[PDB]
């Protein structure tokens, strides 16, 4: 249709204003999303929980009350407050929302096609 639509630039980075809850059935930990992809997700926790890669975690992204993104993940590595999870089961409809949002903003699906070790926070040292 057209690119020029916003005064700003649509997020060309994977970080949305969504309620990100990483839970495990009974235990909920609200967290801030830094970048999420098809291979994994990097969040930032200013509070350390248990920290066990043997414990699979649930990533529930409330993009809206009616717009729920869901994905079953496992803790791959936790380091310096940055926790990189590996994706196990992202729901088809969930992916449909995620990819559609990227498409909508024209953020390039390239971001989803990196490797978890390549996914760093907005600030790099």
């Amino acid at each position: 249709m057209s690119d020029q639509h916003d005064e700003r630039r649509r997020f060309h980075r994977i970080a949305f204003d969504a309620d990100s809850e990483i839970l495990q059935g009974e235990r909920r930990w609200e967290v801030l999303l830094h970048d999420v992809s098809l291979h994994g997700i990097l969040v930032g926790q200013p509070q350390d929980w248990n920290g066990d890669p043997q414990r699979p975690f649930e990533a529930r992204l409330y993009l809206g009350l009616d717009v729920l993104i869901r994905m079953e993940i496992s803790l791959a590595w936790a380091r310096d407050g940055l926790l990189g999870f590996e994706c196990q089961h992202i729901d088809l409809d969930s992916i449909s929302h995620l990819r559609r949002l990227v498409e909508l903003n024209l953020g390039d699906e390239e971001l989803l096609e990196r490797e978890l070790a390549l996914l760093v926070s907005a600030h790099d040292d």
